[PDB]
């Protein structure tokens, strides 16, 4: 006969920490296609148990680590050990930003049917709400991830068109459109 213990009720912080830049606020309205997130539960017993209702919108594991994987909305499920759940939703976002493989400038195009990231702010906005597209598992390999930028009309007169790296955060302008080593990179 020894004693027993007492919790608080189950509550899921609406404060989120992302994996890429180290920020403990709430999930970005703009998405990395495979960016991830740490949901932080409390109350119960300590011990936690995660649930996605649409695993076609977004993954998590054991630990709290969501991924997104699909553009739209879903809910997330904690269960503590003393049969506690609670829900998190996750709005859809304005956009997500999805990263295809190399291709010219034109192949690119038709690849992202013509989605292509309309300036280069669409891009560094996400290197802002993420950080580093390696410091997440589906891009750990990589080291450069350089993106397509839909060519203005003067680019498009010349054969060229800028270019932004979602890791490096490096600009690039009067890239011919037939370079390698450029990923397709779709704006969903």
């Amino acid at each position: 006969a020894t004693e027993v213990t007492f919790f608080d009720e189950l509550k899921i912080d609406n404060k989120v920490d992302i994996i890429g830049n180290n920020v403990r606020g709430e999930l970005p309205n703009i998405w990395l296609q495979y960016g991830q997130f740490k949901l932080k539960a409390s109350g119960g017993d300590g011990t936690y148990s995660w649930y996605s209702e649409n695993t076609s919108i977004a993954t998590v594991d054991a630990s709290g680590k969501v991924t997104l994987n699909g553009k739209g909305s879903v809910v997330i499920k904690a269960t503590s050990g003393d049969k506690q759940t609670v829900s998190y939703t996750i709005k859809a976002p304005s956009y997500m930003i999805k990263v295809d493989k190399q291709a010219y400038y034109a192949d690119a195009m038709s690849i992202c049917k013509n989605l292509l990231p309309s300036t280069q702010t669409v891009l560094s906005d996400i290197y802002d709400s993420w950080g580093a597209a390696n410091k997440y598992s589906h891009y750990s390999s990589m080291n450069s991830i350089t993106a397509w930028i839909k060519q203005t009309s003067s680019e498009q007169r010349s054969g060229v068109s800028s270019t932004y790296n979602l890791i490096t955060q490096y600009p690039l302008p009067g890239v011919n459109v037939n370079t390698p080593n450029v990923y397709a990179v779709c704006v969903e």
